[PDB]
């Protein structure tokens, strides 16, 4: 339909996949949190000075059920720059971005992301677990044969804080990054000190 947008926004040139293949791992409350994190990602994307092409893949099971029902009047099927895919094939390469340009983001890997680059596709785990499934996305990316990178933000997080961000905080941070290409500023915008 007619979403509210930042009419001055331009394409960052990146894709972000919310990897929502973890239905069976969450309880009902967490499926709720996830759906709301997805709607917040959309809000961040519409507001951002630079948008990404965001995809939810696979979009299935209780998450899909919740959109078909409690969130039916969000008009999700028609969202701007934000798409819902029936499987995870996009994570292995497609006609727009090939496999050598795909990275899986995870807090559990050593190698830091240096920058976000136009033409790349970044996968973010779509799961609300408060990091109870230790190294889940790291081991999965390894199995998929996709390189892993962590967000270069540990320099800005003190021990007492949460270094394993929510799905939506990661998206918000990634969008904010394009304003100045400054990780610290993007972090401080999303998680005020
Ligand atoms: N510091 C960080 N660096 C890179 N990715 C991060 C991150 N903090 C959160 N994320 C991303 O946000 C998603 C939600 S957090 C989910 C944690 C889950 N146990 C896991 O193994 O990943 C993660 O799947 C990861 O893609």
């Amino acid at each position: 339909h007619m979403p509210r947008i930042n009419v001055n926004q331009t394409d960052s040139g990146i894709e972000i996949i919310l990897d929502c293949s973890f239905d069976e791992l969450m309880n009902d409350k967490e499926i709720v949190s996830l759906s709301n994190q997805v709607t917040r990602a959309y809000s961040a994307n519409r507001r951002a000075n630079h948008f990404a092409e965001i995809k939810v893949a696979p979009f299935d099971k209780r998450l899909k059920q919740r959109f078909e029902t409690t969130l039916k009047n969000t008009n999700y099927e028609n969202w701007n720059h934000f798409k819902f895919l029936p499987d995870d094939k996009i994570m292995f390469g497609d006609e727009h971005i090939s496999k050598d340009k795909i990275v899986y983001l995870t807090a559990d890997t050593e190698e830091k992301l240096e920058k976000l680059e136009p033409g790349m596709r970044y996968i973010v785990g779509g799961i609300v677990d408060k990091n109870r499934y230790k190294e889940l996305c790291l081991k999965k990316a390894q199995k998929m044969g996709i390189p892993t990178r962590r967000l270069p933000i540990d320099e800005y997080i003190n021990l007492e804080g949460r270094r394993v961000l929510t799905t939506t905080h990661v998206v918000q941070l990634m969008l904010k990054y394009f304003d100045d290409h400054n990780w610290k500023n993007a972090f401080e915008s999303v998680l005020p000190p």
